[PDB]
């Protein structure tokens, strides 16, 4: 069950994170249309910048945990389908890369992880070949579904959102005028 | 046929190996009875530690050659067995590792080598897992006869004569010291 709850973790962080874009975009049209409104209101133009940069730092921290959230389901995904194919076809890739991981025994594990990188660099060439082959790859069709709903990458609008960085100071004063904008709008 | 090509170089590099090994014990044996003697022979004895040390130097050659020879062979063994069985499989493999390798051709070097290392360490949790359950391996049935001839590793007589590192002017000034000591005993 655990890609079930990975996949709608991701589903309603997605959902949240369109929800946070949809009020940053309503705070910053309906900002602008004060601005262009007659009315002075400097208090309230300022009040509406505090707004608005808040408003965009969530959708920022927003965006980074859907994108988070979809590199672990992809991640929770990959580790799945390659575990049950590797259980399917242990024996065709053990004859294959014998002659590097025989005898595997103990040997202090140091001798033996070596071993494993001057097997994985082999993999890594098969993989080169394979691709320098160049045909078509699809999804594997046991769990294809979810995979195709969460896309291969994060949409451009998440990772667009998700350039600048942010200090932890800064960070934590934003946490605390969420709190804060969250304490004045439940009263 | 490449790959026997590969194993014949490593069985005449390995006989190579034995019979400078037992010609440098012969002379070796022939040095200690002379000296145990008691023949003055001091040119004899000089020139008799000349030939023990190129005799040496030799066999440190050979061993370093054979291991290179088996390292090659075995390196060989790999390409045609991951070729064979990734054949047998590649679309088995595209459907376990598609959801992090799509579009590559049209990815710029940055990107192939960030999506090669993800699919390289994805492989590397696979074969810990392989490895940690890890029962019985045993040869390829194509190519089994070739990997019990040359064997799981190189002999320990092989290694731990190697092990000398000998700077680039003691190799030639030993390959001169070989080339004269040769055309003296063609003499």
């Amino acid at each position: 069950t655990a890609l079930q709850q990975a996949f709608d973790t991701c589903q309603n962080n997605k959902a949240a994170w369109l929800q946070r874009k949809n009020e940053l975009a309503a705070a910053e049209q309906e900002y602008l249309r004060l601005l262009s409104g007659e009315g002075r209101n400097v208090s309230r133009l300022d009040e509406l910048r505090n707004i608005i940069e808040v408003r965009k730092w969530q959708v920022n921290q927003a965006a980074g945990r859907y994108i988070r959230s979809h590199e672990a389901v992809q991640h929770i995904s990959i580790r799945d389908r390659l575990n049950d194919f590797m259980q399917q076809h242990g024996t065709a890739l053990a004859a294959a890369l014998a002659p590097e991981l025989m005898g595997y025994s103990e040997l202090t594990a140091i001798a033996r992880n070596c071993a494993i990188q001057r097997a994985t660099d082999a993999l890594r060439e098969a993989l080169l070949s394979w691709l320098a082959k160049g045909e078509k790859i699809n999804y594997s069709a046991q769990d294809s579904d979810i995979l195709t709903t969460i896309g291969f990458r994060p949409d451009v609008a998440s990772v667009d959102d998700s350039r600048e960085k942010f200090t932890p100071a800064q960070n934590m004063i934003f946490s605390r005028k969420s709190a804060q904008l969250a304490s004045r709008q439940s009263v």
